[PDB]
This record gives structure tokens, sequence and C-alpha cells, in this order.
């Protein structure tokens, strides 16, 4: 079995406001969490970084914010990130966090159907409750 | 069901150069495109002519330019050109070449916000690549 339940790929703004406060609230809750090296900043892989995610986490979340967006990544590695496990599991788990869905259409990215949370609609909390029930 | 994949609207100045070498690399790498019949000159409707575009092609492009700008179209010709779909995507893809922030929020605030293709930070390549995922994805 792999180190990490879960690995926090973001981009580097939304480390300080944010992903700390969703690893506390989970590392809390039981889980085991890294994301000090997945903090995306411009220049880096996308896939080269959740690779390495993957490779020793059980699951990964992404946070899709609007700084996210704006690193430009490739649409294919994008689109990509989202694709369902043949086994039906799903291992990245994508976090919308304060976007309009208007402003960010261009590179909004094809995912399965009610697979993500939503900071809008839900606490960190309500989320790591949920988070929580898919690592058990 | 549509014969054509994507097509690319554009201020007639930017035919010659931009939008065919855009064309080429697009077709190059398997897309079917056409934009001949989508230049556009002060007057015309941006409004009819994305109409038309979209009832043939799957997406279309959008090359937002000093040229496309200084044509000065009403308000409510831009209207249409921001168009969601169910996926919540837009078929209409906008592509910012070589034109200022400051510059596209005098053109239209609106625009100036929404994320972008842009070949002051990708080749057109590049643009191709994420273009090419789009229509196929």
């Amino acid at each position: 079995a792999p180190p990490h339940d879960i690995f926090i790929s973001h981009a580097w703004e939304d480390k300080a406001d944010f992903v700390e406060a969703l690893a506390h609230t989970l590392r809390a809750a039981g889980a085991e969490v890294w994301y000090d090296d997945f903090s995306l900043r411009p220049g880096d892989s996308l896939r080269r970084s959740i690779d390495k995610g993957l490779g020793s986490s059980r699951f990964g979340i992404v946070v899709l914010s609007t700084h996210f967006f704006k690193k430009e990544w490739p649409q294919k590695e994008l689109d990509g990130l989202f694709q369902l496990e043949s086994s039906g599991r799903s291992r990245i788990l994508p976090i919308w966090h304060k976007v309009s869905k208007d402003e960010v259409a261009s590179f909004s990215p094809t995912m399965a159907d009610k697979l993500a949370f939503n900071t809008s609609t839900k606490s960190v909390d309500e989320i790591v409750a949920d988070l929580m029930a898919i690592i058990r």
C-alpha cells in the first residue's frame, strides 16, 4: 500500500489561503496528507507532478481555482486529469474554488458526472467529511 | 454531424497573415477548418456570422486583435460571442493576438476577464494542440 492517502495539487497562490487549511482539516480527520511539493508555479509540468503524486498516494485532489487555470496548462493534460479509472474508482478528485463558470469555460476540463466538489456549495468540513468517506 | 470542426471569425486585416497560418497548422493537425466567408468588415453582422458558423461547425474561434476591436461592434453584436453550452464550455474559443489586457477591457470588460488562448503565451502550435484536444476529448 502507498505511504500517502492524499496529495493536493494546487497553484502556488492557493497554498496560503486554502490548501494549508484543507490539509490541516484532513489531517485532523485522520488522513495522511502531503502537498508541500505540489505547489504549481509557472514553468512546472502538470502531468509530471500528478504522476509523482499517484506514484505513492491513494488519491489526489486538484484545486481548480482561477490561479490554477491562469497557469495555462496543455488542454490535453488538463482534460486527462479527470478521466475515470477502468476500475470505476476515481483517483483524482477536483475541488472548484472561487471561480465563475462563464469566466473559465475556454479551459473547463471534461470530467465525470457530478464528480467534483465546490467550496461554493460546501464548506471545508463538509468536503473533508465526504473525502474521508471516500478514503474508507 | 457538423461538416466542419472549426470556423475562424476574424477581422479581414488578419486573414492574410495570422488566420491563414493558423488554418494551415490546424488542418495539418487533422482539423477540418473553414474561414474564408468569415472575414469581417465595419458594419457586418458579427451576430449572423456566428450563427452561420455555429450552424455547420462544432466549435468556432474568434481572433481578438486590435483590428477586430477597431471595427466598433455594438454591445448587442458581441452578446452572442459568449454563449455557453450545457457542459459549461463555450462553442466559441477566443484567441488574444498582439493585444494588451487594458486594450481588451476597453473593447469589452466581460471579455477581458474570460480566460482565453493567447498567442503571447503560447505558440500557434501549442494553441493548435489545445484546440485538437478540445475537438477530440
